[PDB]
């Protein structure tokens, strides 16, 4: 397990105690961390990831914070030796834009837990970490959950957080999926702001392409009376007349205290019966 | 001339309506008020505020068109026509959401006006005689010169097309076909309620998506209403601005007196601009569009 800084300031003393979260659950911790709100500068922050790619003892890559840094660390970085560097990098949030340059290198990701809220706080979530150790030691993964139409496709699964997604179209780093299952979530933002990310990546061609869309914890938002109705259930029934492709709701993963983590890379199977979804997924490192 | 008001977003109460309408009154205009069928959020359903805007391009009493709010467009680019609103020879204005509108007129060779809009431009009581006359300016007069002073800004003299808008709404526009495909021209971004490292990311995308390497040089406009904090360590705008030109190749000046502010002025997108900086002192020449 090595813990590696894309763009975060954490408090000193926070990831020591994390660490030993990490030991006591039976991990070997090896940590490779400042400049301003990033840990360090682009360059120093572009080699830790390297250096860390490099050495045996190393299995697990999470990252330390997901608040912006990582799309200044794209060229200097290289996704081709990272894809043959046989590591599991996991995170989420910023670190997303990291994942998108893995997986548009062939590399299959994990979009999961991080050091700074799932490994630094007191009240520890038992579901965020027993699914980590299990998306690591396991060659398969289930996510059912409780839905609130027909579904049974099978693709390549990938995505993460919502405006990262959008950040990333039009850009190289994006992964050219034909015909895969696409996961979104956000923190902080507006059924506006969501609806209006959604369609930037839909006026790109990409959610067209794709055979089935899922929708993530979506957390905090903030309404008024000017919305007069308009809300995430308002987007919803909108987003379904526009889309041709099904839109699910209801997965486990986002900006919570509960959390799976989701190989970004491998073989999905989503299902929607009759209420009850079910998302295994195959074939990842 | 003749104005037609149009809800391409969000809907605005009918006393502060009225009162805007009185001020392009008293101002010399002939007012057109599309304006209605209310749905939710926004003045209309997509259909009905797509409908308003092909029924305002065919008036030949109106010249020009303004937007009446920009907070979200976007839900109808498929509904308009806008190879039949490049032919309509209207005068389209707006900001902020109405970006997206404008862009699309420009794929499609349009050229329209970021300006002023009826929502905080001419409801508001303090009014204001810096954008309201360079607003009648702009539609009256064939050449419009924009002078400022910003300290820091690299000597530059280039020329080409002007464009841009919202930093949000180009962003938004990234990797779309709405996107303008404009070689060496002069773009113009502004924003509000972001913090610089927001700002940051948006001009990433737009310079990893190949735009900015393209045009001659970024215009910045008003980046107002921020929020940090000691977590930032330092970092704010100006540790911003010189991480981007580092890391652009085009050249970066600041300075440009437009966004969400009291005093704007109006911006011909898709006209021919001549930005010259005299360390210190900058002046945009902006030509070619129509009056």
């Amino acid at each position: 397990i090595a813990i590696i800084a894309p763009g975060g300031y954490v408090p000193d003393s926070d990831l020591q105690r994390a660490i030993g979260v990490l030991k006591s659950r039976g991990y070997e911790v090896f940590n490779y961390v400042r400049h301003e709100r990033f840990a360090a500068n682009d360059e120093e922050r572009s080699r830790q990831i390297m250096e860390a790619a490099t050495n045996p003892d190393v299995k697990i890559v999470i990252a330390l914070r997901g608040g912006y840094g990582t799309t200044r660390l794209l060229h200097d970085l290289d996704f081709a030796k990272l894809a043959k560097s046989g590591k599991l990098f996991v995170g989420h949030s910023d670190f997303t834009v990291f994942e998108m340059a893995l997986l548009k290198h062939g590399a299959v990701s994990f979009s999961g837990p991080m050091i700074q809220s799932d490994f630094t706080r007191g009240d520890l979530s038992a579901f965020t970490l027993n699914h980590f150790d299990e998306t690591m030691t396991s060659p398969e993964t289930s996510v059912k959950w409780v839905s609130k139409p027909d579904v049974d496709v099978e693709g390549t699964l990938w995505g993460g957080n919502l405006t990262m997604l959008a950040h990333m179209a039009g850009t190289p780093w994006m992964p050219d999926i034909s015909g895969g299952i696409l996961f979104v979530e956000d923190i902080h933002e507006h059924p506006y702001r969501v609806e209006r990310m959604l369609l930037q990546l839909d006026e790109s061609g990409i959610l067209k392409k794709q055979k089935a869309l899922v929708l993530g914890h979506f957390s905090e938002f903030k309404l008024s009376d000017y919305d007069n109705g308009y809300d995430f259930n308002a987007m919803l029934s909108w987003l379904r007349s526009r889309l041709s492709i099904p839109v699910v709701t209801g997965l486990p993963f986002g900006h919570t205290k509960d959390k799976v983590t989701l190989p970004v890379g491998g073989r999905a199977h989503l299902m929607s019966k009759a209420g009850k979804i079910q998302l295994d997924i195959g074939d990842y490192p």
